């Protein structure tokens, strides 16, 4: 099977914000709105804000999760690679296999799905601090899209997703990743092969 990546705000009014980070050399994130595509260095903090119109109840969670972009691909999980998987770079609590990891939550937990056997992070939700109008999940990547093995070259999908207590689907958005040494200059790239077309 295939997990869904339609946009859906849902009852809450939830979708995904991105700071705007430039495309200088020395950007180790940077989101192109034209393609929807962050694009970020290996195991850099990926800074997602989260945007609701009305509080969700207690207990609601956010989930994410790597599916390969393209439909030939998209059945088959997205991992790390021979290499990454085994570099012992745990962080005591992400299986060393799954690409995308939270960064500074103790509460975030790692599924292995025992059906789909897909990988996926999920956190519970938190108001946003005092003096601010939405909350941010530092992701990383641990992978990057050209290692052989995994990724391959394969553009790759984020989906995020609000969920309920039991895990029913409260709202869904998504974008696309490349994980890569020059962001800021694979953003300049894409977006003039994006123009010109
Ligand atoms: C159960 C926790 C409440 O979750 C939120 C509340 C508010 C609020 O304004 O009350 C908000 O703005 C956000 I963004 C979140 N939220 C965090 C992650 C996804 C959504
Ligand atoms: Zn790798």
């Amino acid at each position: 099977s295939v997990p869904s990546q339609k946009t859906y705000q849902g009852s809450y009014g939830f979708r995904l914000g991105f700071l705007h980070s430039g495309t200088a050399k020395s950007v180790t994130c940077t989101y192109s709105p034209a393609l929807n595509k962050l694009f970020c260095q290996l195991a850099k903090t990926c800074p997602v804000q989260l945007w609701v119109d009305s509080t969700p109840p207690p207990g609601t969670r956010v989930r994410a999760m790597a599916i390969y972009k393209q439909s030939q691909h998209m059945t088959e999980v997205v991992r790390r690679c021979p290499h990454h998987e085994r570099c012992s770079d745990s962080d005591g609590l992400a299986p060393p296999q799954h690409l995308i990891r939270v960064e500074g939550n103790l509460r975030a937990e790692y599924l292995d799905d025992r059906n789909t056997f897909r990988h996926s992070v999920v956190v519970p939700c938190e108001p946003p601090e005092v003096g601010s109008d939405c909350t941010t999940i530092h992701y990383n990547y641990m992978c990057y899209s050209s290692c052989m093995g995994g990724m391959n070259r394969r553009p790759i999908l984020t989906i995020i997703t609000l969920e309920d207590s039991s895990g029913n689907l409260l709202g869904r958005d998504s974008f696309e990743v490349r994980v890569c040494a020059c962001p800021g200059r694979d953003r300049r790239t894409e977006e003039e092969n994006l123009r010109k077309k």
